[PDB]
C-alpha cells in the first residue's frame, strides 16, 4: 500500500548510502513464533552517531505510527550481528 | 507488529471457514511493479451475500486504517480467478 516506498523515501533523503532489509513472519515464514509482521533494518555507518540514530528513529516511527513494520536503525556491525538470529531476509530492491 | 494476528482474529470471529492468503510485493519479490505491499485475500462462500462482504469489509478496514494492507474479500470462485493473476501467496496460518 505504498508504505515501503514511503520508508525507501524518507530513509535515502536522510541517509543516502543506508541500506534497507526487509524480514519478520512474512519474509521468513514464520507466522507461528511471534516475529514481528515486517522488521526493517535500515543500516548505515552514519549511526554510529547516536544522536543521528535518535534523529532517524524518530522521524521514521511517528511517521509510521502504530503499524505492521518494527524498525531496527543499525551500524553495519549491528546488522552483521543480528544476520545471526535471521533466518531469511530481502535487501529492499 | 501482530496486525496479521488481529486480521485473524477479527476474520474467523465474523466468519469461521473464512480462509486468508497473503500476496503483494513482499511475499511476491515485486518491489518494482507496485504492487501493493501486503495484498490479503479472505475467502469464503460466506461472501456471496453482499451484505456480508460489505459489512466485513467496513469492520476489517476501520480496524486497519492507513495501513500497508489491501484487503480482498472474496467468494472462493473470485479467489480462484485472482490467483490467475498472483505470482505467489502464502496460506495464513
Amino acid at each position: 500500500a505504498g508504505h515501503m516506498k514511503e520508508i525507501k523515501e524518507i530513509t535515502k533523503k536522510d541517509v543516502q548510502d543506508a541500506e534497507i532489509y526487509l524480514y519478520g513472519s512474512v519474509v521468513e515464514g514464520d507466522y507461528s513464533i511471534g516475529l514481528s509482521d515486517i522488521d526493517v533494518a535500515i543500516v548505515s555507518d552514519v549511526f554510529e552517531d547516536r544522536n543521528r540514530k535518535l534523529e532517524f528513529f524518530g522521524k521514521i516511527t511517528k511517521k509510521f505510527f502504530d503499524s505492521p513494520f518494527e524498525f531496527h536503525i543499525l551500524t553495519k556491525k549491528e546488522w552483521k550481528m543480528s544476520k545471526r538470529f535471521i533466518r531469511k531476509y530481502r535487501r529492499l530492491d
